[PDB]
């Protein structure tokens, strides 16, 4: 495409900073240095990996405001939401600095008299695929535990957010992050195929699109290494007729409008049962026309320009084929005139499964409405999609809204609120949203090499 | 393929046994749709009900228990004695799981506070299973007992020398009332996996065999998008330092090496042994080697049977003749056996160094590669100089010692002073070109679940 | 989407969706390609050229229709439109004059005339193709592939199923039997299907090298053969001696037709030290004087760019050169409005580390590079991963003949508009793929080359 | 395997071992390649087919130890190792007198001699070979493709680099410049490697579906063209007319030279009713006939076929036939003792669904199909993933001409014996691959074919 990796500020459209693809010997350096840190990495006590974490959210909040600006200028997002990713990264070190150690214990056997036990062993370095829509978030959701677990890190980041890679390095440098121990290069695709082919990385991790994951995916199971893959999401958002109309109307905007739609699990596909339907749209459509749309530095806009220029091209030409297809447009449905890269507000109805709105991953401010007969038309609504990353259901009836959990064929189920990763808990999908769980000790043990150790077994 | 059929040959007769058509692209759709519907009724079972299933299928397994063994050993060439501990341990295995597997499936508490958010382990669907011909009866229960305790139906391509035991498995499942679908086979060639793996009704792929297999098929189901487990080769250490119980480190040596013929992932394939000690363990391996009786498998006292495939005894006689060539001692063995089976004689390589091809490549046939260590250091390197990383033993008195290269031992099971094995209580699986992903225990069971995040009132 | 999806790009506005063919419309596509074959192969090789004589009169019967939906579809000037169309009918005339002698079989030097080489038919030869021609793409390669005896089995860019649907309607006008052409509207994964289909024999590609390469993988995995027919960054040598003025006016046809989006473009200006700075003025002045506007207005020379997304790649590749260094001379922006128009743009003081230089610029952007002397030039004009096309103006054809044998690419032009043609080889080397079209080369691409030999004792 | 292993066949005892290239000796052999091209493109073809002359010159005073090497690694009885180098060396002349007017640029129909078609070297080709023929199927391409002006770089079975070794000693003698002429003991991940080298240009593979396919995949995926010369399973069609004396006589020479190893060999048999058993007495007559042992001692007909894997193969295969259905009227075994032979075997009642009919038989296993009529005859020919060559005994000359017509394969020998010849093209069709070696189409399969045209206004 370019023989740059190149930062384009997506409100003024300008040229911010061009940087020339990793050449052999850089990707050379960057495998030797990840190896020649996980060497010693691998031998530090938990107690020290998890100083280090500490002292990584300390110069990450030490740096706080220069780290949100970046992530704004780069890749379009509020202010007010790139201050909260960084806030929300910090906390993600210390929360593992305080649990993750005691996930690291060996565990008991039903072999008799503790002779056997399960040992959570370091695996290596471990490359890293990253997307651009939370350019800090994304990747330490899997570095923070990767390293925790004794691995090296080795960031390949998204090529219009380069300036924060460049930054995040700098911060975790300043930390005290051993060398190599957490790395980052600007390789090309050929550069990341090299990589996964060399036997210094011991596995992969992939947050991005469905293509990326599967041509990621196919050269790590050629090459014998463990991926997990957190790819994209079309989540559906079930509204039935006995639901709290007005906080399950906040959810929805809230779950489809954060970070101007660019979430993996946005709530995209609002699937809303036929006598609350109308009264839910006329709200939904009200509440979203409401939100404020401009530069991205000024703290109270509620949505930025789209990251991409291409992407905003894509996104309108799946809204052009929804409303040939039959959807009604009931706002927005336009690039907005001008420089920057914005996309208005959208709200599609009358979506039939058939759609394009209803059958791809929408990444961008654009809302389907599907009616719902009933409880059960709403449920096979949900699962008809080749993604599974997170739902919400909206309902009073307690008892019903468990069961369609245990029915939804997806990761993640928000029950009456607003879904979210959270370190606490497990993030990540099924079906093409991918496979691999991020988070809690999921995170942490999907990197490690699982050993017995069993003496005396005679 | 070699052939429009999947053969089957007696290996110590060298006689056909038996051909079966590649399934067509009807009994493939066929496979699959079964499997969906199966899975789509199992997966709103409880977990009672599928552990008691469990028990059905232990108890068929024991009613046939001698017919099952009679058919691993004639279609493969497995000892008898051997082939009937296999069943013994596969029936084993579904009991085991009925117990322990259900709290397995319990939903987690988690930090979030008041009990708002639990983790949940549901179904994730129908497996594609792709196993190999060593123990026809226990890789294929390995994994599968586990994947229909979590809800998932098991679709099995089982190795083309062993279709009659895939018979004679899916008679005995069907015996104990494993519902249709929820537990299948079909005998597809190479192009109906592929066909398989792009379907939307596999949810995920395990496999069990070479590296090569593992290569082809882990690169199509993550270009598909779905979760594999890999199980493949070993060349697994075994690690004799000069203060070793040497009597109990030689009988561990000779059972781990010679176990199945040789034919073994986990088996003890590279022994690396302290210079001080290297002489009085080689003297007692080679002749306790030698002591082995091959012949017939159907003969009980019988310790060594022919090799399964008359190719890979072929590629195992040029492993051994390359290593020669390289300059490996030839203590014992190195030869094909005369005759209308697939023997091939006991053999002990010795002066075996990094560079050599019985180093190098996974040697799956009863040939024992020796090397000597000077200390335990150069013994921990010599180890991990291997691409494979399956399973490794070590023998020492020294307690701490043993217990800080459990730790670099880069493979994902150590033994001290035992014999390696694989079992239910414990995970199994490698790095490296070994594979990833873990079976056994609580690991084989949550490989193949969804996991979910169920969180209400988050506001 | 779940549609191929038709836009206008003058006006931004919706055309019409289609969905993607479903399995039994691909098994549809494929078993009347194949029955289609099955009774075409066994024709007079001069009723085959009676029929392309005929598929040439349909498409002149309705060559305004057809010019139209091309400009209307992807917004090539009107004009252009009208000149794709008299040349793909002239090729069709051109091939029933020529080509039949092109498959007599060939004499060998075996004794007693005992061994022949006949040119067979091969099967159904499958062609994915790109929207920049959407009528000449398609006719370069059936024409020669349906007289040889083939099936042509088409799959059309998504952006111009308009234009797939009426070539099917006129080509069915024309007499063609069912199947022996056909199209069909397939995603990514139906072509796999296809590419894997033992009714497939072969399949041709014309497009990008990120197509040519996913395609070309499958079919060498699938034991068939390609011609793939890929991007290229032409080199356009000038020098010293050069005719300046005619040089100029090459060099700007040879950038700005089709509104840049041509593989062989003349792309990366070489200019020697003397000349440069007459040219580059020049050159500037009369890509400044290039009308640009609705391509329904005959005289427009610059239409809008076709795809909304490339106008938005091809910019960042001028950012990514002004950014590296390039000299911004003329254009450079996105034209405001609803349309997808882009200014005729030029750099200059571009060196062969840059984007302008090491990528394939899609659209009305030359780049100018100064070469130290003749060696310099062809040293620049070879260090590229393309390989198309080139040309090279200088008063000294000694040079220019020493210099065209040198040059890494499948086609050079002396002192001329480089341009493909029906009686000569096009194609080209490195990433700009491998196979030639055209010419005896085309028809005998997909033949099936049979040794015939009687009596061999 | 860490080593490419040689073992001679007849004894079962190691004759060498050779570690694979390391990432050092890879490097070497593509930059010794591409400098050996960067002169070599420079050279005139006279220069080039002297070369030639000198190659044969330099093989034909080492003969006989080419042929003991032969045979020595593979089995092949002697008699026909040496008729492998007389061949090879017959090919070097014939292509130093024919070759060069191949090379002339072209006349073209534009106007007043202003566009040739040039005929330029492409570059380093990588070849990937099979033990087969270990002489001839390295020159079959090495000499059109050097006299064309290319490199050629060699990876050879690992069962032969004794062969391989020796060939390139002879090159050396004969004067063949460094890098124009060259090998390495590539393993696979060597082999992408070089694949994936800017510095290969193109690739040429003789080999299994398998390889081809392996192959196949990575050019496309390079953007390098390949040609694919693969398996076979000719069909050997005898009607009821037939000169039978004679057809049986082809018939065993086509199926058991060297010891069955032939991708064109004859391994269907396709029989008309009325002459089956006729045909089938005396075809397993003759083959009972044949002797077979020691491969250095002259009267041997047949060897020990060259690989103990493939051998257990074949007999896999046999065995699934015999279970099928086959009848089994000679052979069908393993020969007892160290060397690696397997009985001259016939298996006759053999309809299309076996394995006898569907897979290709590397080894002296013929397979006999009783058709009912010439229609049901040419079905049964083209009922096959194959289609390399195929030979049909008639004596009526005009169906023999219509069923070549209807053939899907690359070469039909009509009342004789199959063979690769220099004069006439050889490559099949379906999944015996693409592309054509020999005559004028081995020599321009790797050229970059490139029109020069000048005064284009
Ligand atoms: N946790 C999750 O499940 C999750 C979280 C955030 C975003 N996402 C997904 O990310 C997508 C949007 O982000 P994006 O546009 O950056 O995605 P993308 O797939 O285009 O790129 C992601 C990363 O992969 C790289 N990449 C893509 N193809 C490659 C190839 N063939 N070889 C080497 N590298 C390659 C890119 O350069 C980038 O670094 C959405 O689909 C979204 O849902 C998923
Ligand atoms: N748990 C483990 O780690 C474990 C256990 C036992 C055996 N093994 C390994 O198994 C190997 C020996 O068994 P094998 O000879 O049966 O192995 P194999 O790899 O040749 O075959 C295993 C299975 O994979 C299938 N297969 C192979 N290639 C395929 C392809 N390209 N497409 C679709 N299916 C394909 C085969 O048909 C068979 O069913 C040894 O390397 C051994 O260590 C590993
Ligand atoms: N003769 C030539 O050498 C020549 C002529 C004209 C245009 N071109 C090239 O065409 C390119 C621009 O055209 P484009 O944007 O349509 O090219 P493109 O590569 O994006 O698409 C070309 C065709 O390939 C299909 N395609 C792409 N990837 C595919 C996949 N993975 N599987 C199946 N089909 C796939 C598209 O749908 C389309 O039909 C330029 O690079 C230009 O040089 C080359
Ligand atoms: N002209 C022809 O059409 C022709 C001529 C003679 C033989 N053959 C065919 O050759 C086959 C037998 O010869 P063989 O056993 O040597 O075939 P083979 O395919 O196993 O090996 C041929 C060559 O390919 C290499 N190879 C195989 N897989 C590879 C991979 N994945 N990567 C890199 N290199 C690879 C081998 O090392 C060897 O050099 C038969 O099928 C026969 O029909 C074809």
């Amino acid at each position: 495409t370019a023989t740059q990796a190149l930062s384009v500020n997506p409100a003024t459209g300008q040229t911010l900073a061009a940087m020339p693809w990793a050449n052999a010997q850089e990707i050379e350096h960057a495998l030797s240095l990840a190896a020649s840190g996980f060497k010693k990495w691998k031998m530090t006590s938990v107690a020290q990996r998890a100083q280090t974490l500490r002292d990584i959210g300390q110069a990450l909040r030490a740096h706080a405001e220069e780290m949100a600006q970046c992530i704004t200028r780069e890749m379009g997002k509020p202010i007010k939401q790139a201050r909260a990713e960084v806030t929300k990264s910090a906390a993600l070190c210390d929360w593992y600095a305080e649990h993750g150690p005691a996930m690291l214990n060996p565990e008991p056997t039903l072999v008799e008299n503790q002779q056997a036990v399960i040992e959570y062993r370091p695996l290596g370095v471990i490359l890293a695929i990253m997307p651009w829509n939370f350019p800090l978030w994304q990747v330490l959701r899997g570095a923070v535990p990767i390293l925790l677990a004794g691995n090296s890190y080795l960031l390949k980041h998204a090529p219009n957010v380069t300036g924060c890679a460049q930054m995040i390095a700098r911060i975790l440098a300043e930390a005290g992050t051993p060398a190599g121990v957490y790395g980052w290069v600007n390789a090309n695709n050929e550069g990341v195929s090299q990589m996964i082919n060399d036997p210094r990385i011991a596995a992969v991790t992939v947050t991005g699109s469905v293509r990326a994951g599967a041509a990621i995916g196919a050269q790590a199971g050629a090459a014998l290494k463990k991926c997990v893959l957190e790819l994209g999401g079309s989540d559906p958002f079930i509204v039935l007729n006995d639901a709290d109309l007005e906080l399950a109307v906040k959810a929805a905007v809230a779950g489809r409008y954060q970070n101007t739609g660019q979430v993996c699990a946005a709530a995209k596909r609002f699937i809303v049962e036929e006598g609350i339907a109308q009264a839910f749209t006329d709200r939904f459509v009200a509440a979203a026309a409401a939100l404020k749309m401009g530069d991205p530095l000024v703290e109270e806009n509620d949505l930025g320009p789209m990251a991409r220029f291409d992407l905003r091209d894509e996104l309108h030409q799946q809204v052009q084929a929804s409303v040939a297809e039959g959807a009604r447009l009931l706002l927005g449905g336009e690039k907005i005139a001008g420089e920057g890269n914005y996309y208005a507000a959208t709200v599609l109805a009358d979506v039939t499964p058939d759609m394009t709105a209803f059958r791809q991953e929408l990444f961008g401010p654009v809302a389907a409405i599907t009616v719902a007969k009933d409880a059960a038309h709403a449920l096979a609504l949900a699962n008809d999609s080749e993604f599974g990353l997170s739902a919400t259901i909206f309902t009073a009836d307690d008892t019903l809204a468990a069961e369609m959990a245990a029915r939804l064929e997806c990761g993640g189920v928000f029950i009456n609120g607003y879904s979210a990763s959270d370190a606490r808990v497990a993030f990540g999908g099924v079906k093409k949203s991918g496979f691999g769980r991020e988070l809690s000790h999921f995170g942490l043990h999907e990197f490690c090499n699982v050993q017995t150790v069993w003496k005396n077994r005679v």
